């Protein structure tokens, strides 16, 4: 049988030097007092005024409530995503920002404190680490430049509902075996743990679990938690190791920073894709006569992706949570109203290009390449809007709470005389693949 190991067992010291040198621990005492009431203040502040939110996720094709609840909070316009949900984060005041309720700010400041202890922390083990390897430091910092903390609570009297860990007998999961999603190439994590208050690992206690990737020879560690405990995966560790989380008995929160790799995933960045998109048109007025600047496919092409773009990994990924952040801060008001702005004016373009490919005197050569340019893309456009309309509508999403029903939006019907196009595009990318095959 698999097995595992915890702090009673001979080897388990020794197995922690060998096979998970990369995870390092600092023990609540590491952590100054003062620290540690603001932090846990912080986590029962954001509890209180219900911030903390249930996910609900996709897995292997299917829609899952996460039993642990969750918030994001990290740098301004900044987006994390995992299991196809982009996470937004609620602010914390970096320099060059200032709004969102008052407790509830005041816990963000109190995070973003703990962001920067916990990377001056994180750089220093890193030194330590390749002097160790010795027998840049440009790296070491952006490996360590935490923009964004995944907040994590899970009472297990409320949330009962748990599986056993499958290979090493650590007895009952909170999150299973997995590797964190969408971070820096071999940037570290770090986690703050706050649990509120014989063979194996004592099971009224919290514990990270670690295995080796594709491994359940190899035996497992279960690290115990205990309140203001604090741990750490260093560079390929999150790739070569899996972890999870052992519940204990009693409500636990974390704060697990990490570096969020944005390059795709910013205000900033969906901004100026929006921008580039619509350079294709003749911008003097602000009205519903769209015209666009030029027909080369590759322009048309461009432009119905970043249509996609701000479509489905930022509208709907946003109401898909059915503003439960405005209850936390209204930062991506304004910005959201702006994308569904943008993005009313790129549904706009598309008319205008399908007007195009309807024109009299338009060669077939040219008429067929338009075709060619966008019908990936349109029909991209039709299937993820099948999904996510379900998505929104499935059982499971009709039973959470009124301010998290999922929100299918934008949203129209085919009587709505506001919008230039249809919601349904079947039947024009039907049409416009009949095309596509005229001899
Ligand atoms: O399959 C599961 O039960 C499961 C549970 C989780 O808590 C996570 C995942 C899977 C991820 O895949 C993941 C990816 C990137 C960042 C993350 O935080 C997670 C998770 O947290
Ligand atoms: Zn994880």
């Amino acid at each position: 049988r698999g097995s595992h190991m915890t702090p009673k067992d001979d080897e388990f010291y020794q197995q922690w030097q060998l096979k998970y040198p990369k995870l390092i621990l600092r023990e609540a005492s590491s952590v100054s007092e003062e620290l540690h009431k603001e932090v846990q203040e912080a986590f029962l502040t954001l509890h209180k005024h219900g911030c903390l939110f249930r996910d609900l996720v996709r897995i292997q094709g299917k829609d899952l409530l996460t039993p642990v609840s969750r918030i994001l909070i990290g740098n301004p316009g900044c987006t994390y995503k995992y299991l196809n949900t982009r996470l937004f984060t609620v602010p914390w005041p970096v320099k060059g920002s200032n709004i969102t309720e008052a407790e509830i700010a005041a816990a963000c400041e109190t995070f973003l404190k703990l962001n920067d202890y916990l990377q001056i922390e994180t750089i220093q083990a890193l030194e330590e680490l390749a002097a160790k390897e010795k027998a840049d430091e440009v790296d070491i910092k952006s490996r360590a430049a935490y923009n964004v903390t995944l907040l994590n609570f899970m009472d297990p009297q409320k949330m009962p509902y748990l599986k056993e860990e499958p290979y090493f007998g650590m007895g009952k999961m909170a999150v299973s075996w997995h590797h964190d999603e969408n971070l820096v190439d071999r940037s570290a994590v770090a986690v703050y743990s706050y649990s509120c208050e014989l063979e194996g690992r004592d099971p009224d206690i919290w514990h990270v679990g670690f295995k080796i990737s594709w491994d359940i020879e190899t035996p497992g560690l279960a690290i115990p938690l205990h309140q203001g405990d604090c741990y750490f995966m260093l560079d390929d560790l999150n790739a070569t190791h899996q972890h999870c989380v052992l519940a204990g008995s009693q409500p636990r929160f974390s704060s697990t920073h990490r570096v969020a790799e944005c390059s795709t995933g910013t205000l900033d960045y969906i901004l100026q894709r929006c921008q580039l998109a619509l350079q294709n048109v003749c911008d003097d007025v602000d009205n519903d006569d769209v015209s666009l600047k030029s027909f080369e496919p590759a322009v048309l092409k461009q432009g119905e992706e970043i249509h996609n773009e701000v479509e489905f990994e930022w509208l709907r990924q946003f109401w898909f949570q059915g503003n439960r952040y405005r209850k936390c801060t209204d930062w991506w008001c304004q910005p959201m109203a702006q994308l569904e702005a943008l993005w009313k004016k790129m549904e706009g373009v598309t008319n205008a290009v399908l007007h195009e490919v309807k024109r009299e005197g338009l060669p077939v050569e040219q008429r067929n390449e338009i075709l060619t340019a966008i019908l990936a893309s349109l029909t991209a456009r039709q299937n993820l809007r099948r999904e996510w309309h379900a998505r929104c509508q499935s059982r499971i999403a009709r039973t959470l709470p009124a301010d998290q029903k999922p929100e299918c939006r934008p949203y129209w019907e085919k009587d709505d005389a506001s919008m230039p196009l249809p919601f349904d595009l079947t039947d024009i990318v039907s049409e416009l693949r009949g095309q596509l095959l005229e001899a």
